[PDB]
C-alpha cells in the first residue's frame, strides 16, 4: 500500500521556490541535513538520560554520509530519534507552514536562501540538488516508513520492508548536473566548511 | 520547600568557564536566550498541530523582553513549551553534559564563546552578564516551578506561587557593571543585530 498526499500549499510553494530560484550556493543543503541529524541525535540522547531503554534500538549516536556514483545518490544517515508515520506526514516533524512564512518574510527583508535553516525548514533545501528525495525512518514508537517526493505538489508514504533499528536516512537522488556532491573531496570540503563542530562523529563512506 | 541540587561537574566547569574567561562580546547572551525561547515556541506549536488543546494554556506565541532598572533585571519571557520539574533539574532540558564536551573540544579547535549555542548550552551564556539567574517555568504537564542559581556549583528548585499559564521566564539579575543591557537602545541594537529574523513577535517593554 502506497498512500499519496498533497503537500500543504505553503510547503509546495516553498519547494517550488527552492527549485526554481537562481542560487549558486547549493552546498548549504548538506549543512542543513547534518544539522537536522544533529538535532535528532540530541533528542534521543536527551530522552535516554531519563530512560536508557530508549537506546535499546541502538546505542551508537552518529551520522554517516554515503555517496554512490552508480545510483547517483548521496545518503545522510543518523541514529537520531527518527520519525513516526504521523511525523512524516506532518511535514517530517517540522513547523513547515509557519516556518515557510517567517522564511518568506525574511527573504523580503533581505534574507538569503542559506538562512532557510533558521526557520525550521532546512530539510527542503535537499531540493537544491536532488530531483527526488527518499526518507527512510524508524522511531522507537512506530514501524519503519519510507517517505518520498519529487516535488510537484505530492509525496508518498509506505511501510518500508532493510531494518535500521532507529533513525533516519535521507536519500538524495541528485540532479544530473549536481554529481559533484558525490565526490569525496567536495564532500570533505563542505563538511569542514559548514559542519566542523557538530557533536557526533561524521563518517564519510568511500566507494 | 526549597530543594538544593549540585550541578553536574561538567556543567559547573562550563559555568565557571563562562564566568571567568575574558571575553568582551557579552551581548550574545540575548541572542542565545531568544533562540531558546524560539525553539520552545516551535515545540508547543508543533504539538498543537495535532492536539490544539495543548494551547488551552494560552494561544499567543510570543517573546517579551522586560528591563527593570530598579531591580537591575532583564527578563526574557516566552509562551513556549515550558519545562517540567524533571526538565529543570536535568539541566533545563538541555543535553548539557555532552554539549559541554563538544563545546570544549570546539574551543580547542579554535571555536569562540559566541558559538556556545551550536552545542545546546547557550542558556548558560546568561552568566556572561548575570550574577544570578532565576527561571520561572510552566509546562502543560506539571506545576509552575522556580529554578535559581548564582553559580558556585549549586541550584535550587521550588514550586512557584504569579501564574503564567504556559512558558518560561528567564530573569537575569545583572552584574553591576552590565547595566547597559537595561537600556532600550542597547537592547534594540542587539535584537536587530542578532535576532532580526526570529519567527515570533519580540516586544521590548518600556519603563
Ligand atoms: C527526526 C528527524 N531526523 C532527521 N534526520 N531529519 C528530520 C527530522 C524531523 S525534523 C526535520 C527533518
Ligand atoms: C523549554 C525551554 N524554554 C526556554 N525559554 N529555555 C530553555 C528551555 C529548555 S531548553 C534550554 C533552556
Amino acid at each position: 500500500e502506497v498512500e499519496t498526499f498533497a503537500f500543504q500549499a505553503e510547503i509546495a510553494q516553498l519547494m517550488s521556490l527552492i527549485i526554481n530560484t537562481f542560487y549558486s550556493n547549493k552546498e548549504i543543503f548538506l549543512r542543513e541535513l547534518i544539522s537536522n541529524s544533529s538535532d535528532a541525535l540530541d533528542k534521543i540522547r536527551y530522552e535516554s538520560l531519563t530512560d536508557p531503554s530508549k537506546l535499546d534500538s541502538g546505542k551508537e549516536l552518529h551520522i554517516n554520509l554515503i555517496p554512490n556514483k552508480q545510483d547517483r545518490t548521496l545518503t545522510i544517515v543518523d541514529t537520531g530519534i527518527g520519525m513516526t508515520k504521523a511525523d512524516l506526514i506532518n511535514n517530517l516533524g517540522t513547523i513547515a507552514k509557519s516556518g515557510t512564512k517567517a522564511f518568506m518574510e525574511a527573504l523580503q527583508a533581505g534574507a538569503d536562501i542559506s538562512m532557510i535553516g533558521q526557520f525550521g525548514v532546512g530539510f527542503y533545501s535537499a531540493y537544491l540538488v536532488a530531483e527526488k528525495v527518499t526518507v527512510i525512518t524508524k522511531h522507537n514508537d512506530d514501524e519503519q516508513y519510507a517517505w518520498e517526493s519529487s516535488a510537484g505538489g505530492s509525496f508518498t508514504v509506505r511501510t518500508d520492508t532493510e531494518p535500521m533499528g532507529r533513525g533516519t536516512k535521507v536519500i538524495l537522488h541528485l540532479k544530473e548536473d549536481q554529481t559533484e556532491y558525490l565526490e569525496e573531496r567536495r564532500i570533505k570540503e563542505i563538511v569542514k566548511k559548514h559542519s566542523q563542530f557538530i557533536g557526533y562523529p561524521i563518517t564519510l563512506f568511500v566507494e
